[PDB]
């Protein structure tokens, strides 16, 4: 799982301003790393949108929901990085790897992908969080709350609630089921 | 069921001791009717609380379903509210008790939910036909006549409203289809 | 004391896996549903204050309407504690509502004393919850307790000393006339 | 500085002798640190009233650096008040000091007004999250979310606007070059 | 006393040329910077005033709006006259601003005892501002000062005068009714 | 040049019937995915560059939306790409988004002057892929190419050429008030 390889590099990977004040380095570090979790969530949906957009799968809400969720995955790093120059840190970028699959098989498939990306996104924050509970940045921790925190449970909730759906409805067998989904839940 | 203890109480528990400038024609049975009145709608809306949040379950999810219940949760302590009101209008006293839980926490479906919620409106009904019996008897026609335009003609239609979702899904496969309660959740409750 | 009873019970007694569940305890997942028990039962005594002052022997139409207003927010916090109990993949566990300890509230003051402990108590429960949530490092959960309850709750408490103050200087329990007064003035 | 001794006093010296019944786990240190805290934002108040007026010389001449600080100034006086309202709310006593007066009356121009403007949001912001630190210590959190929701992020986006203010100052080369200065009045803070 | 302490303090301790400079005495320019921090100090008492009737165990809350409004009114009065300042040519000299002296201000009506005291302090230095600017053969400070500060002042201690006698009338320091009652009618 | 090697890289490595598939050659299908991966690194480029201006240090607010906007309208363009990937029947083939070759651009003329630089390596890209596109006959692949990037592209590299020399006959990269009027009355 090349998100678990990100996720396992150390902080040093990811590395005096006039602004900056109680801005450990380790804090600095990890807003870097959020960064390109961000950058790649966005990138694997942006991928799962197109998939749906293909003539032979053509899931047109499907495709629209995917899209929506990577810019909102784009404009979480963006700010971010307008964080990371409020306390003073650098930017420091890296390559995005591109997403697992090309193929995502189905409209359930695709859900539960998302699901799965969302709460190994939310593990990283709520390291985030700890890290800058134990570094005493109440400034950054309040950050990781008022912008992501419930976000993170709300898509995940969301995410579980469309699984089920779709799984009741037929699992990814009936093709009758994605397509009704797309239309009454995804329209 | 915790219904039938409420149900199968005697009367004189539902008063405060076990007068009013304003009391007039006002039974000490019928003042101890609408306190049993009060804990059946109190106990009635906790039944449809549960009800709601049932299918707002990650593994349930089905919004439409919460969305209903939660109303009829609504409706039934604004019974109870304006029972209350009139238990102060005729010189009564305000008796409360503990409202019971409800007999599940696992509502097995949306089917199995309207079931569930098509009998409790029947035993609800029950009652308050037996308290208007009462008023009868005790010769209360403002009492009488406040249980008809109030809630007689609304629990039919509660009741008639309920079969009809009953027979609905029944007819699409409810129990086992899982595109039954979808679509209906869709159709009829959205 | 009912609301005693109910804080002193164990955690267990509020209980009894979710593809949505992450770092919630089934310590919090407890404390939730004992808080949902402590909003349903502070709704149900906001309800018995509120058709207290709707005696015709009382009559304080504005200290009716207050109270049933307190009734309809302690309630609404119950359904949104329930709210969260499902996003975060927790289970529901409903108890009896117990009834609240008075029937008769003897006085506009009175029933605003009992109130402002009753405020009070839960602002404790909800500082432990926080102080559980913390030591679980659920940090979701702190938000949450942050932003819907503290500050709502040190504001109610701050309301309800105002007005037991004004009605104490007013003459209150003695003065039918000041309780009178208050009902139009202040929340009226 | 001035500010130095004011934060280095003792915090028992910020209490009125050196129970509500609305109090509830407010500690007496952190009534004591927010009476502290407004006596810093009444001292950063008067700090910005000071460098407001001397733009305002006619000597200097600034319109917008004027117009800049004395909003700054009223900023800080409403912090102050938010912070004897939040004194109210937790059972708190408000006690008052002498504000005492700025370390210049001359300050030097534009750039060296941004920048003790800078240094001085740094010293409060300091404070503030000193005072965050002893409501952790203390279990308060409603004190702690207050400080985070009110002043954490404001302090924060202060800072990185006054130094943008001081980077662009001393890029025109705002000391020496009068042009910078007037020019950075008309376009950035007008 | 800490205000007599100010209006003792000779003129010397509140300085220490500009182009614009006309008719304009070193004597009037120390006026106005001691007048600025009498206006200042006056802002901080209302303040304090302000703040006490905001607590929990006083509780008028429209003793708290009037007194928070004659604060500002009275830091806008100091604004002024640092612009007027420099208008002339003169130098801010800021001072230290005492607190006020007292922390508790007891009752509604002592307050506004209080306050009707301290305008009537800060017009005596306002009169006698006025009369240095006319032995100075200032008009224009003269003028000033007539403009913008007799009038004003004149009218507020008339209304103080107004707001202490309906409250001992009807039985303030004694009657918390009294207090309540005027808060709702004439202060709100 | 980290855009040079995309640039060098085989069509090979750019891909991994449909229904819809008409007169679409495999080199078309390889060079649009290649086309994406350009685009994509184009908007990274922007996008490291809009928050370079952000910076405390740096501080151009109109440099920093200049680049933003910039950043997206690459982005658009990737996504319109895959959307004709689809439309033709082919299938995208993602490859990794490398990182921007600086981290620290140097001023806003550098800055400048890199996009211009950008700008002009996809245009010759596009122009190989219009090429490519006339040599297979494939005249609905050079109608999109015409329509919606060529004259974009040449608006773009005026653009910028014109920023450029603008930036340059004011004060260079020496000149901190150059770049900080330019950013008022030309970005603004």
């Amino acid at each position: 799982n090349t998100l678990q390889k990100i996720i396992n590099k150390p902080l040093s990977d990811f590395l005096t301003s006039q602004v900056r004040q109680n801005y450990h380095r380790d804090s600095e570090a990890a807003i870097n790393k959020q960064i390109t979790l961000e950058l790649y969530a966005s990138y694997v949906y942006l991928s799962m949108s197109y998939y749906f957009d293909r003539d032979d799968v053509a899931l047109k809400n499907f495709a629209k929901y995917f899209l929506h969720q990577s810019h909102e995955e784009r404009e979480h790093a963006e700010k971010l990085m307008k964080l990371q120059n409020q306390r003073g840190g650098r930017i420091f970028l890296q390559d995005i790897q591109k997403p697992d699959c090309d193929d995502w098989e189905s409209g359930l498939n695709a859900m539960e992908c998302a699901l799965h990306l969302e709460k190994e996104v939310n593990q990283e924050l709520l390291n985030l969080h700890k890290l800058a509970t134990d570094k005493n940045d109440p400034h950054l921790c309040d950050f990781i709350e008022t912008h992501y925190l419930n976000e993170q449970v709300k898509a995940i909730k969301e995410l579980g609630d469309h699984v089920t759906n779709l799984r009741k409805m037929g699992a990814p067998e009936s093709g009758l089921a994605e397509y009704l989904f797309d239309k009454h839940t995804l329209g």
